[PDB]
């Protein structure tokens, strides 16, 4: 009569569907720290540490609430290699004939649990604002998807920034106001960091010993490891940084890795925060004249729009999504991505902070590291491995669409009809990187030519047949055509030379 109740490491929510369905008197909660989940990609040590530590804390909390918990520690030699091995073990110990599980957000894990010779009753993950079945319904018959239309509908369903049947402040979307560079500022707060207690430190010591060859600096470790801490991170952001969120959303500063971003993605993704509570707090700040509407709406749109939309695309696209390669790109990831030196200031900055903090803000992920990998023709499978490995907040469901779709343009165009690529001019306008860089951003050719200046046109040229039949990009080819033929030839000869060095592993 005992049933197993699985709680995975991204399911640390009090009101998790599986827990709702359990009988604390009869059922056994099962949690397991296992090598398979620690190595399916070589996760940033900070990520591994975050999950294991939050797992232990949550297990103890489940005990405080009355559940019986069977917890398999990574450092127990009795622990098996996978979530499945531990479910089976506990079935044997217990007599249970069935496990209940909130459906995870990783296709490989889904399949593993189905393949397990123990039946699993899956429940939907209801921690999103848009239910799966409702996302599917909204998309049906649409020959083209666009996040914006989905977002407006989510605004209406939820009531967020809605004054009647009208959007707050008389228009829907304020992204046009959120695209300026930012200045250094004494009055700009730094986000809240958290010191590990002894139990987190025990996990840090474990991860250092057990996963030494993964890319990333483990210490200092500063992320929230339970709900109490995450709520403080929330409060900090709402009070101190939300009013700048809009003006500074696309900015980059060589000396500030965080600017005014919330640094909440990991907390939301593991279940420590929920999106409604986050969006509502932000809305209140507008209603009380503390945060401007471009800021609050910009913030909400990232969670209510993109986060939700991305989850939907993941769900619909299935287990073969990560095999998408619409542009036929096949190059290795350059060594600079795993920390080898590069003279490109922007990339260096981004990879360095990814190494050290397990965190890059959105515009870095999209327009620096993402943009460069696309321009250089890296296989999207390789880009996908990297983003899913290196960031504190990375799990398949949220990383895959952002990486394969939004950034690498490898899919059907569901996350943007125009690829996010640029020349160096864009990085120059939005950051202060270029003055410190050995490359010359204003040079279109020559030994000092910014590599984005070469690869941008090379990219457009090599994919002209497909992109020129694309309204939103016809202009760019017009500008290319109006240039002397010898200038074009030189640009391509030089991009080609660069690419040869890049993909040979030469420092660039
Ligand atoms: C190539 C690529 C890979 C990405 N991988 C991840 C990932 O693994 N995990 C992840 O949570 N986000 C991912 N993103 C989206 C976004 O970059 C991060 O969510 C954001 O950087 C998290 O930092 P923050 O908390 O400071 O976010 P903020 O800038 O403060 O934004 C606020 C919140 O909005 C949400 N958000 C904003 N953009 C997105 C997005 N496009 N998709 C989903 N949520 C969004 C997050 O919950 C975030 O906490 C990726 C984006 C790109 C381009
Ligand atoms: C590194 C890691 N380790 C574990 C683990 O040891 N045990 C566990 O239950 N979950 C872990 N996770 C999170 C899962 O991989 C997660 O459920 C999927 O990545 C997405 O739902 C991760 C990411
Ligand atoms: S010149 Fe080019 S490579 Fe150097 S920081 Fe600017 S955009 Fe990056
Ligand atoms: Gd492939
Ligand atoms: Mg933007």
């Amino acid at each position: 009569l005992t049933r197993l109740i699985l709680v995975l490491g991204d399911q640390l929510s009090d009101d998790l569907p599986a827990l709702r369905a359990a009988d604390p008197a009869a059922d056994l909660v099962v949690m397991a720290e296992v090598m398979e989940e620690g190595t399916y990609v070589p996760h940033h040590p900070q990520k591994i540490a975050l999950i294991l530590a939050a797992m232990r804390k949550f297990a103890r909390r489940l005990q405080e609430r009355g559940f019986r918990v069977a917890y398999s520690r990574l450092d127990d030699p009795d622990t098996g290699p996978s979530i499945g091995a531990e479910l089976l073990r506990r079935a044997a110990e217990t007599g249970a004939r069935e496990a209940v599980a909130t459906r995870p957000g990783d296709w490989r894990l889904i399949e593993a649990l189905e393949a397990m010779p123990l039946p699993v009753r899956f429940l939907p993950d209801d921690r999103f604002l848009c239910p799966a079945d409702e996302f599917a319904r909204w998309t049906e018959g649409r020959k083209q998807l666009r996040m914006e239309w989905f977002y407006r509908e989510m605004r209406r369903r939820t009531g967020l920034l809605m004054e009647g049947d009208e959007p707050a402040g008389g228009k829907w979307n304020f992204d046009t106001e959120n695209r300026k560079p930012a200045a250094p500022d004494l009055l700009r707060p730094r986000p809240l960091r958290f010191e590990p207690d002894a139990e987190v430190r025990a996990v840090l010591d474990l991860v250092e010993a057990r996963f030494p060859r993964h890319f990333g600096r483990l210490r200092p470790f500063h992320w929230a490891t339970d709900r109490a801490e995450a709520l403080r991170a929330l409060d900090h952001f709402i009070r101190e940084s939300l009013p700048r969120f809009g003006d500074e959303q696309d900015a980059m500063l060589a000396d500030d890795p965080f600017l005014s971003h919330a640094l909440l993605s990991s907390s939301m993704n593991l279940g420590l925060l929920g999106p409604m509570e986050v969006c509502r707090r932000a809305e209140t700040e507008w209603r009380e004249g503390r945060a401007p509407l471009n800021a609050v709406e910009g913030f909400i749109r990232q969670i209510l729009g993109w986060r939700e939309y991305v989850r939907g695309i993941w769900t619909l696209s299935g287990p073969d999504y990560i095999r998408s390669n619409g542009l036929g790109h096949s190059a290795a990831l350059p060594p600079l991505y795993w920390g080898k030196p590069t003279r490109m200031a922007c990339l260096s900055a981004a990879v360095a902070q990814t190494r050290d903090l397990a965190y890059a803000h959105h515009i870095q992920r999209l327009m620096v590291t993402g943009n460069f990998a696309l321009l250089a023709g890296v296989d999207p499978a390789e880009v996908h491995e990297w983003y899913l490995s290196v960031y504190i907040d990375a799990l398949e469901w949220v990383e895959a669409p952002n990486t394969i779709g939004m950034s690498q343009f490898a899919d059907h165009g569901l996350l943007g009809s125009k690829p996010y690529v640029s020349s160096g001019a864009y990085i120059d306008r939005m950051s202060d990187y270029c003055r410190g860089c050995a490359y010359a951003v204003k040079d279109r050719t020559g030994p000092r030519a910014c590599p984005f200046n070469l690869l941008y046109w090379h990219f457009l040229n090599r994919h002209r047949a497909r992109f020129e039949r694309n309204p939103r990009m016809v202009q760019m080819y017009r500008t290319w055509d109006r240039m002397e033929e010898t200038h074009r030839a030189r640009v391509l000869t030089e991009a080609e030379a660069f690419l040869g060095r890049l993909h040979a592993g030469e420092p660039v």
